[PDB]
RNA sequence: UCUACCCAUGUCCAGGGUGAAGUUCAGGUAACACUGAAUGGAGGCCCGAACCCACGCACGUUGAAAAGUGCGGGGAUGAGGU
RNA sequence: CGGGACCUAAGCCGAGGCCGAAAGGCGUAGGCGAUGGACAACAGGUUGAUAUUCCUGUACCACCUCCUCACCAUUUGAGCA
RNA sequence: GUUUCCCAUAAGGCUGAGCUGUGAUGGCGAGCGAGCGAAGUUCCUGAUUCCACACUGCCAAGAAAAGCCUCUA
RNA sequence: AAGGAACUCGGCAAAAUGACCCCGUAACUUCGGGAGAAGGGGUGCUCUGUUAGGGUGCAAGCCCGAGAGAGCCGCAGUGAAUAGGCCCAGGCGACUGUUUAGCAAAAACACAGGUCUCUGCGAAGCCGUAAGGCGAAGUAUAGGGGCUGACGCCUGCCCGGUG
RNA sequence: CCUAAGGUAGCGAAAUUCCUUGUCGGGUAAGUUCCGACCCGCACGAAAGGCGCAACGAUCUGGGCACUGUCUCAACGAGAG
RNA sequence: GGAGGUAUG
RNA sequence: CGCAUUAGCUAGUUGGUGAGGUAACGGCUCACCAAGGCGACGAUGCGUAGCCGACCUGAGAGGGUGAUCGGCCACACUGGGA
RNA sequence: GGGCGUAAAGGGCUCGCAGGCGGUUUCUUAAGUCUGAUGUGAAAGCCCCCGGCUCAACCGGGGAGGGUCAUUGGAAACUGGGGAACUUGAGUGCAGAAGAGGAGAGUGGAAUUCCACGUGUAGCGGUGAAAUGCGUAGAGAUGUGGAGGAACACCAGUGGCGAAGGCGACUCUCUGGUCUGUAACUGACGCUGAGGAGCGAAAGCGUGGGGAGCGAACAGGAUUAGAUACCCUGGUAGUCCACGCCGUAAACGAUGAGUGCUAAGUGUUAGGGGGUUUCCGCCCCUUAGUGCUGCAGCUAACGCAUUAAGCACUCCGCCUGGGGAGU
RNA sequence: CCGAAGGUGGGACAGAUGAUUGGGGUGAAGUCGUAACAAGGUAGCCGUAUCGGAAGGUGCGGCUGGAUCACCUCCU
């Protein structure tokens, strides 16, 4: 994930100006890891080791996506329908 | 001109059944896998006439016939019949 | 209509040619050779005996010009091929 | 035949079973009696025939030559 | 009639089963099968009824058409004809196929698969005296020959003799 | 002691076992056949393959059910001689 | 001075 | 109470409408509708057992037993029926 | 009211659904929790106190006692539910650091073997000693070149990285994680995790490649009473590659994961800050790993000891004498 | 209509028995070797494969729960 695209990520999710830590922002870093991993692993089938890091990725994404659900379900629907999740 | 194989070019195989691969959809997953439906129409596939074959029995045995007839039988989209 | 004055397959024959005691065997060009390709007519009527064949009606194909009309062109000149 | 550019998702074409008109002021026609002669439509069903090896799929990969069209010599 | 394989080398022959619909269906398996396993049930006609529904048509009207309920008749309703008998277990061959035209259809041949071996292309092999051919308009993932015969697990020892 | 080396796995009274209707178990009232074991394999054996094996078979073999003139045991009727 | 590694009865 | 070397079970099953039936509510039964109900907080299945007051044991928590006496339940050769 | 380093006992390792457990302040609720009253828990029996059988057993009278019980009030510290805050846990941003972490594609040098050639001659090889074996058909030794396969000397270090298995030539492509500082952001979003999913040395298996060295099996020479072994000369599968399967190890730290607390000394790895400075460096401090020694404490002992086997709390797995039997 | 028993059929489950067969346990003195315990005389053990009368041998990988002697670090 190039900062460019980071940065783009960031702004276009944040909750306010200066927000970073939202459960939002993360979600939307962690999206864009996931399926640029799985991008990678599509090719390189047999890199487990860089596998078990999409794992830890895919539970942290389940995670805030439960908080987020739990903390205030508008936001959470709001979400998913702009990420294209099926959660 | 029988018959064996081959070569070239034709032609024949009523009807019914089963439902391969592939594909689509739905569910499902982070993704895949996986699951269920539908579509699809494979096969020296199934049942069964024509056609080809000839397993059993009876009869015929100076025969209707120098190899047949009757009742059943086997194959019948194939290495098929002609 | 089916076959020949059309075409070719398998195969057969084969000018020269190659090979072989002889007789002959093989084979190029070129031919032959349907079981295939190409190809213009149908309905009705009729005899004791034939019928897309004869008769009635209406067609179609190829070719020919004593003729008629239309158009084009006569040496980069139509047209045929 | 091949290559590069330009249009277009339409144009055009090539085909095509059949259907309608005409052929037909004709023929045929139950039947009547060589001759005479009515109605002669629609609906349903429907091919193993045709469009057509068209489409789809498959592997075992499915004649030739002439007719025919065209190109110059 | 009664019996029901007591017949016989042997259930030979005959009998029995047979169509459609519904329910249901084992061991085992190469997961496809076995399977129509097996074992049962229903079936006629009449009225609800040009039915629920479907095809065709502008509509009438034509066809197709389950399922039920309610009745009626007979010994019996695929009322006739045509239409698998089934099950258990073992031997052999895996299989479809082929074979002694006219006494043998099989366990025999073939087979896909396995392996060995020859063959560098004018290939080896084969036909012919030769030319000329097949092989092959092919080229070692190809072609010829020997043996084995699907698939699964395997295929041991001996090179003295013969090749 | 001999040989080149002495048969392994698996299977076995077998399409192979003469003795033999081997012995044992099952199936029958009674089973020289059949099935399951055993192994003294007359004379199995690993591509003239060994051992298994679903599906298949007008194959060979044994047992049940249905069914019956096959039979006990024959009778009657039809047609053709 | 101590740890770790490199034949019968 | 035991067993997961028992994980799915259920189809009057789970609700609704109506009727019938009962001393009486109720799928208790039927007809017609919908697809629901139960289950890892152990359904289902298998095995085992009459339950309890109490009795034996133990410091207690517990463990074992459920004879005599009392309460409740179930049964009367086996199955069903009124 | 027990344990799991070595006595039986930590899953090979991770990810993770359900479940269990959960940081700080405040308000609220009253499910758990505590409490008042009321109702109920038959008789016999057990216990306490009386009385009658000549005593005792036994019999009788009066009480006591007994529940995660129900109805109805109350309290609000803790647990649970709801709302609003907080930042330490957890995570994000921003700035740095190291690393045999992984996958893919290339490239390089040494050495073994084989092939060709030059020089060159009688042994070479091997053992405890020999022989089998190779060599006059020119071996071994030696020089040049070439083919091919596997592994990466020195660096290299109780060094690094990874969850574990494991990862060590160089270059490039893709890619995971950890650590340090920062306080810009979210504000408990966390821990564990049966069942489940993924990974998991070596051997082994299927299909197809590849095959130098090594080498189960096997052959031969020795050794030996025998030698189906050790030793020697050969040598097949395998070791290697692609895909798939297998899913086991003394998979070990014989030590589950998370968190916090509890003397020091001393190496070493990657950072940060500072102290005298151009620096170098020395010294000081600080994180996070990785070793040794060693208090308190623990242990049957051996030993562990801020990397606990100490003191605690949460969750998971597992043990209950040895064989039979991991059948 | 409902309906016990009974009948037919194919499966499920449980037990008993069975030719023959496989290891296992236990037994005063059997036979063959000697695999382990010391460096057990080839260190042992673990997983796996293969081989062998038998313990067992060998290969690949792993462990120290390995003896003896050398070398590099750590600690006292
Ligand atoms: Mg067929
Ligand atoms: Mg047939
Ligand atoms: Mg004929
Ligand atoms: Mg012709
Ligand atoms: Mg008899
Ligand atoms: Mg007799
Ligand atoms: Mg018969
Ligand atoms: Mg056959
Ligand atoms: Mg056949
Ligand atoms: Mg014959
Ligand atoms: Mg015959
Ligand atoms: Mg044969
Ligand atoms: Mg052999
Ligand atoms: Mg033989
Ligand atoms: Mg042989
Ligand atoms: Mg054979």
């Amino acid at each position: 994930i190039t900062q460019e695209r980071k940065n783009q990520l960031i702004n276009e999710f944040k909750t306010h100006e200066s927000d970073t830590g939202s459960p939002e922002v993360q979600i939307a870093i962690l999206t864009d890891s996931i399926n640029n991993l799985n991008e990678h692993l599509r090719t390189h089938k047999k890199d487990h080791h860089s596998r078990r890091g999409l794992l830890k990725m895919v539970g942290k994404r389940r995670n805030l996506l439960t908080y987020l659900r739990n903390k205030d379900v508008t936001r959470y629907r709001e979400l998913i329908n702009k990420l294209g999740l099926r959660r």
